């Protein structure tokens, strides 16, 4: 039906820069972009800062943001999927970040680093689990594109974009979800709870120089690497 892709990345590698090239390149393309606004303001469906209140006490609120980004999430990318507009001779949903990414790269670091207990790593993956059990099938992806960028790279673009919630971020938190990426999706040798996704195929592409410059040369490995899917 809808071929589904990922996109995935450390923070500020620049997947909402290629998010926003993407729509221009065919009429059937789709894009769920991260709700990161929202998780900036929290509001029903002006109020807390949840992304903001994590990073100044991650020991406190990480298990509740974990849960709130994730589930937030699943919402926006089933919203596309029943979402209407599909009809298309080749219809693709393009994901920003998935509920692999959340569990496997970020909440994961954060249990790692003692920032979540016992309790509530437990809590999540049988959450985790659970929501995946139900809406699992619909999200599953055919892609994953990897926005690989030095961890050095990112601690500079998160100064450039100017987010004010990130600015605080050290590169040592950035080094430790490099190496989870990396060992995702270029090793291979990352264990999930999810079988396909060690046979998904995946293209790496390097976005360490300017965006500019390498336009071109990425919009031609997506086209190439859609059409072998
Ligand atoms: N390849 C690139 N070359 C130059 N600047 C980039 C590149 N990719 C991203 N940026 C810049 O880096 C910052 C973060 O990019 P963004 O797309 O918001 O990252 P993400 O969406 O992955 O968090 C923004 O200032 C953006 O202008
Ligand atoms: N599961 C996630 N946990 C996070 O902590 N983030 C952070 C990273 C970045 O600072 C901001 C926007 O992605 O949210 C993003 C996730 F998807
Ligand atoms: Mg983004």
């Amino acid at each position: 039906r809808i071929k589904k892709i990922s996109i995935e990345g450390n923070i500020a590698a620049g997947k909402s820069t290629f998010v926003n090239i993407l729509k221009q390149l065919c009429e059937d393309w789709e894009v769920v972009p991260e709700p990161v606004a929202r998780w900036c303001n929290v509001q029903s469906t002006n109020g807390g800062n949840v992304l903001q209140m994590m990073y100044e006490k991650p020991e406190r609120w990480s298990f509740t943001f974990q849960t709130y980004a994730c589930l937030s999430r699943i919402r926006a990318q089933l919203a596309s999927l029943n979402g209407k507009l599909k009809d298309a001779e080749k219809p693709v949903l393009f994901f920003e970040r998935s509920v692999y990414s959340d569990r496997y790269i970020f909440a994961s670091n954060l249990y790692e680093s003692e920032c979540m207990n016992e309790t509530e790593w437990t809590i999540y993956q049988d959450w985790h689990d659970w929501m995946n059990n139900q809406f699992g099938q619909s999200l599953e992806l055919d892609g994953i594109i990897y926005l690989q960028a030095t961890p050095e790279t990112c601690l500079h673009r998160i100064y450039l974009r100017g987010r004010n919630e990130e600015q605080g971020i050290p590169l040592e938190y950035l080094e430790k979800l490099h190496y989870k990426h990396e060992s995702w999706l270029l090793h291979r040798t990352l264990k999930t709870n999810f079988d396909y996704l060690q046979e998904v195929p995946i293209l790496t592409l390097d976005v360490n120089e300017d965006f500019k410059d390498k336009y071109e040369s990425l919009v031609e490995k997506v086209k190439e690497f859609l059409s072998t899917l």
